[PDB]
């Protein structure tokens, strides 16, 4: 950066040089009427070019050499280290009319060098370099480069800001700035309610970190120390990607010249840092899992017991959660969603909460929370894939799965405040899909995701009517048509429901038939925005009931829904038509899996209740470790 | 594209097939209870595979051959041509049980083939070619493809609407659709403000064009006609890009099946082109002029009458506008800006209108018209570069500059609406400069751009202070000191100003001194973001006098706001000192501009007022013919 500086005659110029600029300076304007020549002397640690027309000569310390004064002679000059006590850094002016060689004026130039640099971990390994050279941009991917700042999800104290992004002010100097100068650092009125900035005003009196940036507060003065020194400031996000917030901010720190009384102050030298707020992340059911939260009501013994069962088997640890007041029944599920953020110095699980009722609650202190309609709004009704390949473009963090009606139906969607949430995440590119054919209306009621064991593949699983038609059906043919349904739930035993009476139900069949091309209509939206085929999916035998408002609602207990524990599956108990002892359900779904190497283990939800009605009083879900690769290593489609 | 159509059995399933897809089916699921093997016939236009685990085998139309049932063997159904009249397409099924080789059962599927595509230029180049595969997306530079609309500047007549972007359904296939089904054209809510679609819903009533999509309008459905037919769609933009609109719009046509009464029909096929809205374009002064436009009083004859000389040296038209109650004095300059936007098929000049008092005018059905505080809103305070390289970056377009304040000054700034309408724009990368240190606060009272005669290269014009006092110092010094300014102008004669009470005033010479603090503020920014050296600049002599707000207004005209016409310069005339009966700011600004092969003529604009106090009563502004670039071939940084 080449920055303009002129001489004024009979006297002299003071003026701070910042390293990393250099000074073009105008010596003519200060020549005296009638001046003919100039010569010019300097310091040692000043250089000094005489630019003639464009063309640059070095010049020395003390020569004799004169030059023709004109407007396109100009001087270059140049100092390579920070000015200290011992220095005097200047250049000296001469000048000369056509009579004599003795000087008839002279103009100087005092200089004061200092090196001013903000400085953040722009090369992304947590380490905050010297004044990385793109260190005022933001790109993606593996050569990406540019400063990552994580959103806080909780006078202060040291310990509390660990967690944040650390911005370094380095200067250099001697023992103070020139009278008429001060160093401040500043930020946007817009990025004024996006970020804050904290640090230690007067360390001679204690260690306490206060906010200096953020809202109410656009820019803090900063106390300049001699010789070479750091100012330590921590950063934290206050809000994540939104529909009118792209996740960057940008801080700056100005060198300003006093000018007098009532002037505005002259931003002698400006340097910008840039951050990049980091998005949520979601997990899907192939990541390792690591601990597994349940709720249900204290009563229901047989849930807890086999749940207790299957995270034995496991390296999980299993959190139990009751019911309560502000919650629903399924709320571990549908109002609490796990996901987390990372940054290259750390990162930690983010729990998104949606309190059916509003807050009055939360496991533990090692996650972060963000706290806030339909019954698409649920969690319930979100789900993320594992990463696809689609037609050459690569998902490695998978995509979120939203459920949805059909643009023209006038039906029911997830409000725009979380659709636009999510979609500002970037990472995670989500898919619409068409859930309002349901009655509660959520995805997770019809799809699922599991990881076949010893591979890196996965399967899709998708709840089929047909195919439970076509199980009854064999089984009918086989002799067993009178096998009833719902053995063991004493609230449902007067309906006698047994395959015959299920098979003869002319209304239920054509009902179902709808249903199976809603299904069909989702395979294949998954199987074209996922990049799946015919072999990545599984159907699972399913049965619904519909409404008043054409919507379905599971007859026997969805199994799709499962606890996806690595190569262990807990699936909700079907209670199916009994052959042999056996449910005719849980033989077929055993039949599907357990060639691939996953374990099924069925688990009873609704025998507490004595019946099922379509509704399930229990929830799941699973907290699992975040994917290996880097989110800010994706390259994402420009919007 | 691959898309699910079952089986049902003892019976039939009619579908329709859309080119470019194709089907799997499902023939396990019609099979009856106790089947165990399946054969199939099929017509000569269905191609069939059986599909099995994922190994495919294409198969005859009739054949014998038999596979046995399972979930995992699969159909594949692919047509290459749509169904006429004389097609019966169809595929059937033929199911076995153990005991024997006569069918128990089939199950058919009879097929209406159709192609539906939405088609745009999306390849740029002014004809709408046939379903270009990336019509859906929309990519910047020489490579880039999808479709461009214009904002619409301006029962409906064709001849109106030939401005506006075409859009053509292209369909093939039989008489009619087969029952239960329609297609819809739509777009979203959301961006059913930025565009509007037209076209004749009754041809055999007449031509009438009829808006069918946009505000209250988000779907519409068409008429299908058999055999291969185009329907014609006219799109037209409504509004610019801007901070909350990418300029991105998407519209869709889908295949839409009757389910039943009360139920919402279902998307079979969806088909989508996306547009983006042409960018609003600003024209540097090194483009060829073609017409222009001056206003002042009506009694300013010496204006007119060398404005007119000037321009009859060149093959640019004048146009003459006068004063109006709702515009200030400088309203052609300053209340109005001339740009175009250009798409593959047309283009045309659209003004920027934003009068001082509002609308009550207009030069011309050529233009297209836009029509929307502080001094600094006016368009005098908006300048755009010629085309720069910046550090490898190029601007191929130049870059719009805005005058502004310094960020922690409390100054004025230019209004957030017309700064973020310019953002926006994208194309010319907006940079921000200093004129806040002006009574006026305007960019163009300080600087300007002339290409250099005979070459592709351009001067930065900058105003100097340094530059007046040195000359009028060496004038005194020539024995010139009593030389007097403003000769001619009655109303200055008793203030008897002489270079000598010029240079003896302390006040004015530390106020100037101040100014050209500020001038090489703007050079520095200037530099920095245009990619200029020394060798880009020439330095006018310029002088200001300082308000109680410490801001600057002229002294003697501004010679740097001039009308530019490639080699001819009509230049504000300074009423400057006079030696040997010639003003010596005239002399002055042909020595630098004359051997460039500039030609400099000046214009009185104030000897009608008889006085000069900083104020110009007049304007002129230059249309100028588009750069050959295309906007669209630009690669614009990501935000
Ligand atoms: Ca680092
Ligand atoms: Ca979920
Ligand atoms: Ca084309
Ligand atoms: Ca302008």
């Amino acid at each position: 950066r080449e920055r303009t500086v002129r001489l004024q005659y009979g006297s002299r110029v003071e003026a701070v040089y910042v390293l990393g600029t250099y000074l073009w300076t105008d010596v003519y304007s200060a020549a005296p009427a009638g001046a003919q020549t100039f010569s010019l002397k300097h310091s040692e640690h000043v250089w000094v070019e005489v630019v003639r027309d464009g063309e640059a000569e070095e010049v020395a310390t003390n020569g004799k050499q004169r030059w023709l004064l004109s407007p396109s002679t100009t001087l270059r000059v140049t100092m390579s280290q920070a000015s200290t006590e011992a220095s005097s850094d200047k250049v000296t002016v001469n000048y000369y009319d056509e009579e004599g060689s003795i000087p008839i004026d002279q103009a100087g130039l005092f200089l004061t060098a200092i090196e001013i640099s903000l400085d953040v971990d722009a090369d992304r390994d947590g380490v905050v370099e010297k004044n990385n050279p793109k260190k005022a941009s933001w790109t993606w991917g593996p050569e990406g480069q540019g400063a990552i700042l994580l959103v806080n999800c909780d006078v202060y104290s040291k310990e509390a800001l660990k967690d944040m992004s650390q911005m370094i002010l380095r200067t250099k100097g001697p023992d103070r700035l020139p009278a008429g100068y001060e160093i401040v650092l500043y930020i946007s009125m817009s990025d004024s309610d996006k970020v804050g900035v904290f640090y230690v005003e007067n360390p001679f009196f204690g260690q306490r970190y206060i906010h200096i940036l953020g809202r109410r507060k656009l820019y803090h003065v900063v106390k300049y120390t001699g010789g070479s020194a750091e100012l330590l400031f921590f950063v934290e996000g206050l809000c994540f990607p939104d529909e009118g917030f792209s996740g960057l901010v940008s801080i700056h720190v100005s060198l300003l010249e006093y000018m007098a009384q009532d002037i505005p102050l002259t931003p002698i030298f400006t340097d910008t840092v840039i951050f990049r707020i980091a998005p949520w992340i979601m997990t899907p059911n192939i990541l390792p899992p690591v601990s597994v939260f349940v709720c249900c009501m204290k009563d229901n013994y047989l849930f807890l017991k086999e749940v207790k069962n299957l995270v034995e088997k496991t390296n999980c640890e299993l959190k139990v959660c009751f019911q309560y007041l502000n919650r629903g029944d399924r709320w571990i599920q549908d109002e609490i969603e796990f996901g987390y953020i990372e940054a290259p110095h750390k990162g930690f699980p983010v729990v998104l909460d949606s309190p059916r009722d509003g807050n009055l609650e939360l496991l533990g202190p090692d996650f972060g929370y963000v706290t806030r309609v339909t019954s698409l709004d649920s969690f319930g009704n979100l789900e993320v894939s594992p990463p696809v390949t689609v037609n050459g473009k690569t998902y490695p963090l998978g995509r979120i799965l939203i459920g949805s009606s059909f643009p023209l139906s006038g039906g029911r969607r997830m409000t725009k405040v979380v659709r636009d949430f999510l979609k500002a995440q970037q990472v995670q590119a989500p898919v619409e899909l068409y859930s309002d054919w349901l009655t509660v209306g959520h995805v997770d009621e019809f799809m699922s995701f599991v990881p076949i064991p010893g591979t890196k593949k996965f399967l899709l699983l998708m709840a089929s009517t047909s195919a439970c038609y076509k199980l009854f059906r064999e089984k009918q043919k086989d002799g067993h048509g009178e096998a009833i349904m719902f053995k063991g739930l004493g609230g449902m035993s007067s309906k006698r429901i047994t395959i015959n009476k299920i098979l003869s139900n002319e209304s239920l069949v054509q009902e179902n038939l709808y249903f199976q091309r809603c299904l069909d209509w989702n395979r294949d939206i998954l199987k074209k925005e996922l990049g799946l085929t015919e072999q990545d999916i599984i159907d699972l035998p399913a049965l619904f009931k519909m409404d008043e408002d054409h919507r379905a609602r599971a007859f026997f207990p969805n199994m799709v829904n499962m606890i996806v524990l690595d190569k262990d599956l807990g699936i909700p108990k079907p209670f199916g038509p009994q052959v042999e002892e056996e449910c005719c359900l849980e033989m077929h779904v055993r039949g599907l899996l357990e060639p691939l190497g996953l374990e099924c283990t069925f688990i009873d939800d609704i025998s507490a209740y004595h019946k099922f009605l379509g509704e399930v009083h229990c929830g799941t879900n699973v907290r699992r470790k975040p994917f290996t690769f880097k989110w800010w290593h994706m390259v994402p489609s420009r919007r």
